[PDB]
C-alpha cells in the first residue's frame, strides 16, 4: 500500500498475540514499543532521542506482523510515547520512500 | 528517486544559503534542524520526543530545497541530535511510503 504523509503513517501490527497501532518511522533505526510483556530473554539497553534517553529492554528475533506483512527482528520495549517501527523491520517488508 | 531503508535516508538540503544533510523522517510531524543562524523573526516553542522535550525557535515560511525539490514551511531550530525533515515538508515534495 502506498501511504501519503498528510497524516501520521499509522499501521496495525500484531505482536505477541496483541493488536496495536504503530508509526512507520523512517527516522528510527530500530523498533521500540510501549510497555508490554514480550516472551523471551532480553538484555538492558539505552536509546536516545530529541529529548534525551530512555531505558529499554532489548528482545531479539521477535515476530511482528506489520499491516499483514511478517518480519522477525529486534524489538525494544520501554517508555516510548508512541509505538514506532524502525528501519530494522521496515526493510523486511520492502518499505521505501518515494518522491 | 526511490529510497530503500537499509541505510539512513539522508539527503542534502539547502537552507539559508547553507548546505546540510537531513534525515527524511516520516515519524516526525514537522521539521527540526540542528543549531544554525536562520534570518528572520522567531517564536519560542517546545517539542517532545523520546527522552523528553527540547526548546526550539520556530521560523515560519522558510525555503528549503530537499534533493532538488523546493518547499517553504515552518522550520524549528534547537538542540536536536540530528536534522530531521518532517511531514510538513515531506508532503510538499510529494514523498510517499511504499511497501
Ligand atoms: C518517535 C517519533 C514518533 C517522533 N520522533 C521522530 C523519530 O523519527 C526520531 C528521529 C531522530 C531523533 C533523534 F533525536 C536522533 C535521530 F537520529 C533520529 N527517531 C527516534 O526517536 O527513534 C529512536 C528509535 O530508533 C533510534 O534511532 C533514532 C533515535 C532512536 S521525534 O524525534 O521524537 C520528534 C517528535 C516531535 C517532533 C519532531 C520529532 C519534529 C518536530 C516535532 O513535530
Amino acid at each position: 500500500p502506498q501511504i501519503t504523509l498528510w497524516k501520521r503513517p499509522l499501521v496495525t501490527i500484531k505482536i505477541g498475540g496483541q493488536l496495536k497501532e504503530a508509526l512507520l518511522d523512517t527516522g528510527a533505526d530500530d523498533t521500540v514499543l510501549e510497555e508490554m510483556n514480550l516472551p523471551g530473554r532480553w538484555k538492558p539497553k539505552m536509546i536516545g532521542g530529541i529529548g534525551g534517553f530512555i531505558k529499554v529492554r532489548q528482545y531479539d528475533q521477535i515476530l511482528i506482523e506489520i499491516c499483514g506483512h511478517k518480519a522477525i527482528g529486534t524489538v525494544l520495549v520501554g517508555p516510548t510515547p508512541v509505538n514506532i517501527i524502525g528501519r530494522n523491520l521496515l526493510t523486511q517488508i520492502g518499505c521505501t520512500l518515494n518522491f
